[PDB]
C-alpha cells in the first residue's frame, strides 16, 4: 500500500470526511471502522475527534487498500493519515470507533486496528466504558 496526497474540504463526522483527491471533491469513508452516528452516544465526540485531527493536520494523505476503492454510495474507501498518523487507528484506540466492515481484500490493516481496539477495551475508553 501507499500514501497519496489529499486536502481537507470539510469535516463530516467520525468516519466520513470531504477531501479533495486528484483535484476532485470526494466523500471518504474510513476503512475497517464504525463510529456512532452524530445523533448516537459518542457520535459528537467521534466527530469532534476526527475534525480536530483534520484541522490540526499540516498534511493529509489517503491510502487505498487492494480492493474496491469506492463503495456503493460513491464514497472513497481509504485509510487516512494526518501528519503520518492513521485516523482510522486513532479512533479505534480512543474507543470512539469499533473495528467493523472488514471485507476480504480491503483488510490490510485489520490486525493493527484490532490491537488498538483491545487496548481501548482494556482501558474501558468511551464506547467501552
Ligand atoms: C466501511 C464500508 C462501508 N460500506 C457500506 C456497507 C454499509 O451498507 P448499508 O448502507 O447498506 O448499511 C454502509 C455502512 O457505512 P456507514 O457506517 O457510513 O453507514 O456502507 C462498504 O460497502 N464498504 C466499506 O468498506
Ligand atoms: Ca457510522
Amino acid at each position: 500500500l501507499h500514501k497519496e496526497p489529499a486536502t481537507l474540504i470539510k469535516a463530516i463526522d467520525g468516519d466520513t470526511v470531504k477531501l479533495m483527491y486528484k483535484g476532485q471533491p470526494m466523500t471518504f469513508r474510513l476503512l475497517l471502522v464504525d463510529t456512532p452516528e452524530f445523533n448516537e452516544k459518542y457520535g459528537p465526540e467521534a466527530s469532534a475527534f476526527t475534525k480536530k485531527m483534520h484541522e490540526n493536520a499540516k498534511k493529509i494523505e489517503v491510502e487505498f487498500d487492494k480492493g474496491q476503492r469506492t463503495d456503493k454510495y460513491g464514497r472513497g474507501l481509504a485509510y487516512e493519515y494526518a501528519d503520518g498518523k492513521m485516523v482510522n487507528e486513532a479512533l479505534v484506540r480512543q474507543g470512539l470507533a469499533k473495528v467493523a466492515y472488514v471485507y476480504k481484500g480491503n483488510n490490510t490493516h485489520e490486525q493493527l486496528l484490532r490491537k488498538a481496539e483491545a487496548q481501548a477495551k482494556k482501558e474501558k475508553l468511551n464506547i467501552w466504558s
